[PDB]
């Protein structure tokens, strides 16, 4: 019976919902409508044997709380259903987004991690996986731990290499894994990817980085910067999102209506 903080419905039951289907697993996630307003929700369940108030996380770019609630063994926590998808379901039917359109996602997620870094909250786990659109078109991201081998393929790694090679990290992983999801947005791989696991890891922690020709020379520089092995000399070390904010590559963003969700999005999913 923990106090699960003031989000808390004491009256809330999972009887009140209908659940559709299971939409994330781990401890997983559902969608499900609610039997007043018949409004759409995903509810992340989780379950007690799994052994920090906040949830005032509240950013236009990340998932939002409605509520929460327990039964004596699960764990409920009501929050917003995203409808427009991954964003890299979008990124496979087209292989690869113009700069225009990555800068508009990076831009997103930049002030999301400052937003989560502000708040002493590192992602560590920020994967394609996880960023989601809005019906609108905007970038919603989640996963990011507020609660809870192959010769070939194996999933594609965004973990810094600090992380994995399991050693002190810092927010500056955050900074890796944008880089690391604007590189594939821009090459349609992610960063040092092998079909040879090994050979992938390999690349990771002990390759140079490989930027090939047809991207601008700000991107360029930018991916060089956010994709640095040293996480002393990676981009955001010195002052976070004030250095990614100031970037040649985030030139033609004006920060405060992109917060303001005044800038239109470069694709709207047909929902
Ligand atoms: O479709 C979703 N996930 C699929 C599984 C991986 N591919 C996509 C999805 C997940 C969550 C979701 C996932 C994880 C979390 N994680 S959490 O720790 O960061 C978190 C954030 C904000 C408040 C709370 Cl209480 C929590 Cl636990 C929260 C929401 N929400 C959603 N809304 N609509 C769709 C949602």
């Amino acid at each position: 019976q923990i106090n699960l903080g003031p989000s808390s419905n004491p009256h809330a039951k999972p009887s009140d919902f209908h659940f559709l289907k299971v939409i994330g697993k781990g401890g997983k996630v559902l969608l499900a409508r609610h039997k007043a307003e018949e409004v759409f929700y995903a509810v992340k369940v989780l379950q007690k044997k799994a052994i920090v108030l906040l949830k005032n996380v509240k950013h236009p770019f990340l998932v939002g709380l409605h509520f929460s609630f327990q039964t004596a063994d699960k764990l409920y926590f009501v929050l917003d259903y995203i409808n427009g998808g991954e964003l890299f379901y979008h990124l496979q039917r087209e292989a690869c987004f113009l700069e225009p359109r990555a800068r508009f996602y990076a831009a997103e997620i930049a002030s999301a991690l400052g937003y989560l870094h502000s708040l002493n909250i590192v992602y560590r786990d920020l994967k394609p996986e996880n960023i989601l659109l809005d019906s609108q078109g905007h970038i919603v991201l989640t996963d990011f731990g507020l609660c809870k081998t192959s010769t070939f393929c194996g999933t594609p790694e965004y973990l810094a290499p600090e992380v994995l090679h399991k050693q002190p990290y810092d927010r500056t992983v955050d900074w890796w894994c944008l880089g690391a999801v604007l590189y594939e947005m821009l090459y349609g791989l992610p960063p040092f990817y092998s079909r040879n696991t090994a050979e992938m890891y390999d690349n990771i922690l002990n390759k140079p980085l490989q930027l090939k020709p047809n991207i601008t020379n700000s991107a360029r520089h930018l991916l060089e910067g956010l994709l640095q092995k040293d996480r002393t000399k990676r981009l955001g070390a010195k002052d976070d999102f004030m250095e990614i904010k100031s970037h040649v590559f985030f030139s033609l963003i004006n920060w405060d209506d992109l917060i303001n969700k005044k800038i239109t999005p470069p694709f709207n999913p047909n929902v």
